[PDB]
């Protein structure tokens, strides 16, 4: 099915084979594998659990994100389908593509959240930690080998065509490594769960709305999700 | 819209994108008025009449139509959609070639681009009326090959049988039979099928007994067939401008 | 062992890695497989049998070939390694490389020679049919799938770095599709077998020597070995 | 010769062919006089003294030396030998970085390029004398990409332990011990190992009890080690020109 790009922010988004067959076995032996169970086999609804919780470190404010969602750097229909669907090259060099990266949320064997892959620049200035629950996505870990190239972040889940805002539940607004606010996306696909949004105590849990006054705080875009620009610092709880 | 590939049995950008500005100054150009703007019924006229020289019998063609050498199960998009490389080397692709039917300024048919091997053994001259197709002549000048066929129309994804109206069965350069495709898209015109007098005008039907006459080689399944061989530019030319 | 490039005419010739890794799974499922049993594990000599007999259609005369052997189009130690060791690109487009192509000689189940992959231009002007017995070579058939890019001549054996003259036993000189002479390489690696050189009766079996007067007949180089430029016409005997 | 990779554990070409003539007009330049003209002895002087800030203990380093993040095992020559990409992003490669040791016009050592994290936890300051290495400063422009400390010397294939003479063990920015590599290539000079007074000058030996002190992160085996982190241009700088 095409559940695999079902969250695509690109309306105008063969493409499987376009990406998939440009790959060496050295890099992707078994091959390109995808995310199974992103959507309830029963309802055709978005699976909202810890196993499928995803995150994206971005320096762009919700006024943009909660509005437009995550749109790939290659945004036009007149793309050079060729350089722009080259997964390995994207994963290796972070060259502009139709891909949008996210990282699995991490938990201990108790179901308690532990540190996730984190950008090295995380403690500097304004960066956001978006929470995503979306259908499909490429399981980088299952598609490639850990010591070989393009040396990606195994906890990575790549979304060809990006992700629509409706799949972004919330985001933490950090200022110099300190949580400052917790935003909630009223428009999230399954609002019944807007309640479950975890977060620190004594930190304003605001509800985003278009053109929100404080939803546009940012430094004076795929950079912090680039493998070499981060790592899983530790396995400590949060 | 999507007419350029309606005959088939992103993809656009995938093609048009690897085309040098010096390769096709004007850029990719598609056959115009291939269907009625009203009906959306194929434009079954002389302007849009197309032909394909093939050595495969109707039992195959009238059944499966023209299927590219590269199907969806063995496709490598970056390459298998490389038009210039297909046109220049005849490497396996998703493309299927045809040549415009030729007419004088009186509407009388004259010799079309013809394979050099035409007078040897069994070859078929299929008649096609299909939607879309790339106008090679309009897309390139006499510069996609050293020996251009100004008359080619390429169909990405091939052509379905319903667009193949008829075919002439040749044996050593001599018409032997004229086949008609009962399943042709617009049967009302099956009547207009021109052809020589005193030559059996048979009606094809699946597994027809005499609809499988072909050169020995096509039967040595062991070895692949460059079924696109006789449509390859260097393997033919427009011999003359004589009437038929 | 670096035998797969042993016969290399390229003097200055990681290289096995450089070529193989770039190859896609779709093309090379089991990946690059080098010819085996090419040399006596006993006598340490070139295995000179029908199984390992190879041929190369070339339009260059023996005065060149028997002298220099087959030197790749990319012959200079200062090569741009990346565009010049790309096998798939060579096999698909015939772009200049360090590779030299040959085709297996064909035999029926009786050991009788049958038609080999033949250039379409074979019947036009002067072309030569060189006979080779050399160590190593890439088994294209074993490395790639059929009806799959680069749709290489499965009967093909590719030699990175080319082949040295000492591995070229003989060659047929054709003039408009007709054998005119049969040349013998006195310098062939195993002269004891110069005797076994088969060929039509009533056709001069000359012995080549440098600057030979009639060893330079040619039309007024990897073209005729390019997949699309030929095919196995039939399975008839010779 | 092959001196420029002689300290290791087509390639030159693999590297040179991917460095635009803009960034590197005169091209790649390897250090020279790394080895002695006559003898073959490594040049053990101040001009050729090199250092590498690493968080891995001698029990590893003095044993295995500096092995690139990419071995021949998991090597993909096109990308794993991309110098500029390594220098710009610190992506895994076959390269191992070191920085020139700094001296005033009196021959007195002054502050070298130092990691910003230097004052935090356990980090080591290894002393190296090895053959070859790429002279980053001579190969690239500082008014150009990718702005690595021109004091860098890159070693394709890494460096063998025998070229690492000593190392300072720091704990929260304070020297705690000075290790000596008995196996150093030229033991006659193990004597010349400078260092602060009142700081234990230990002699390393395999599996040494205190030769394995390192930050907690390196024990998380399920997680991959970015060992080249503190040698990455943006992660450090030459703080000052003060003496030591």
């Amino acid at each position: 099915d095409n559940t695999w790009i079902q969250a695509a922010s690109l309306t105008w988004l063969l493409l499987y084979q376009l990406i998939s067959t440009r790959i060496p076995s050295f890099a992707s032996p078994n091959g390109l594998h995808m995310r199974e169970q992103t959507i309830d086999s029963n309802t055709g609804q978005i699976q909202i659990d810890n196993e499928h919780r995803l995150l994206r470190w971005d320096r762009r404010p919700p006024n943009d994100i909660f509005l437009n969602g995550f749109i790939p750097r290659v945004t036009n229909q007149n793309l050079s389908p060729v350089e722009d669907t080259h997964l390995l090259n994207y994963l290796r060099t972070n060259s502009p593509s139709i891909f949008v990266s996210t990282t699995r949320a991490r938990y201990n064997n108790l179901g308690l959240e532990i540190t996730p892959w984190t950008p090295h620049s995380a403690n500097n200035n304004i960066i956001y930690r978006y929470e995503i629950f979306a259908p499909g996505g490429i399981d980088i870990n299952a598609s490639f080998s850990r010591n070989h190239n393009p040396f990606p972040n195994q906890d990575e889940i790549t979304f060809p065509g990006g992700i629509r805002p409706e799949f972004i539940r919330s985001t933490y607004e950090y200022h110099n490594g300190e949580i400052v606010r917790i935003w909630i996306n009223p428009n999230f696909i399954n609002p019944s769960t807007l309640n479950d949004v975890s977060g620190p105590s004594n930190i304003s849990k605001v509800f985003w709305h278009e053109n929100h006054s404080e939803g546009n705080n940012m430094d004076s875009q795929d950079f912090d999700m680039f493998a070499p620009n981060g790592e899983i610092p530790n396995n400590n709880l949060l």
